[PDB]
DNA sequence: TTGACTCTCTTAA
DNA sequence: GAGAGTCA
DNA sequence: TTGACTCTCTTAA
DNA sequence: GAGAGTCA
């Protein structure tokens, strides 16, 4: 809604409902050959999802609340950050999953940062493998690794230098 | 269609033209506090770009050659890799700039890999900062660093546990 | 055969 | 990663 | 009011 | 990060 008290009330009912999502334990790589344990509060795969929740995409959901007879709606992972600036350096703030588990709505697994910072975590070495993120990663990104490059830098002639 | 010999001729004419693009010397971070030097062969900001080159987008260009009366066209950074597999692990191969300079067409600054591998380089610590890419980075990714997270994981109540 | 424009599409966040 | 509309 | 669906859009590779 | 069309 508009007031601070109204925003807090939305965050509180959101936390309460998400707090009832089935909790799944996920064992994850932390980097440095170590492994950790995360507890994700996962939104159901099909309706009903929970009071105020509806799916707008294969892995997109929205939280809806009627305040003064007028309905307000937000991306499902954005609610915890309603009181924070919605941009940083002219870039939109986005819900970033430290657990890299889209269905998870655990606010302890979420941060609010630019889409670039958000995507970048996919390749982070992890909390025990060299992560330098100021708001630290909970695990090594799923895409961290040597890659699978088909062909590297090369030239046929002698017109170029590195 | 085009024989291997014909493709080689296209790569050679491409190298010849790009070789004449302004060569710009850039001082870049390599990771681990070290600075390096990269020499980029940059396509002009406006027409004419060079023989065979035309702009199809703000920072997208194509290379075109007519052989035996049939017109052939390729993404401008894809020519060096015309004789390589065009997919890997079921993913389309894409032109990845080891120099992170879009206008650059120096083949010694390009590699051929999946879009995920491609993007991930934006956050790499660099060849002197811990890069683990099998086809090593030439520099530290422009987006590597602490990031600028606005708000971290948090909860108002006690419904959650990490 | 070529140059200089036009257009829409792909991926995963 | 987001926005909003259509029905019941 | 609340739920369960539908659509298209943004970003930067 | 891409493929393809128009026009002279
Ligand atoms: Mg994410
Ligand atoms: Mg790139
Ligand atoms: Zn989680
Ligand atoms: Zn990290
Ligand atoms: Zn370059
Ligand atoms: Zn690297």
């Amino acid at each position: 809604a508009l007031t601070n008290a109204q925003i807090l009330a939305v965050i509180d009912s959101w936390e309460e409902t998400v707090g009832q999502f089935p909790v799944i334990t996920h064992h994850v790589p932390l980097g440095g050959g170590l492994q950790g344990t995360l507890h994700c509060y996962e939104i159901p795969l099909a309706a009903p999802y929970g009071v105020g929740f509806a799916k707008n995409g294969p892995t997109r959901w929205q939280y809806k609340r009627t305040i003064n007879q007028v309905v307000h709606r937000w991306g499902s992972h954005t609610v915890p950050f309603l009181l924070e600036p919605d941009n940083i350096n002219g870039k939109t703030c986005t819900a970033s999953h430290l657990c890299h588990n889209t269905r998870c709505h655990n606010p302890l697994h979420l941060c609010w940062e630019s889409l670039d910072d958000n995507k970048g975590r996919n390749w982070c070495p992890g909390p025990n493998g060299g992560c330098v993120h100021a708001v630290v990663c909970l695990r090594q990104g799923p895409l961290y690794g040597p890659g699978a490059t088909v062909a590297g830098p090369q030239q046929r002639g002698s017109h170029f230098v590195v």
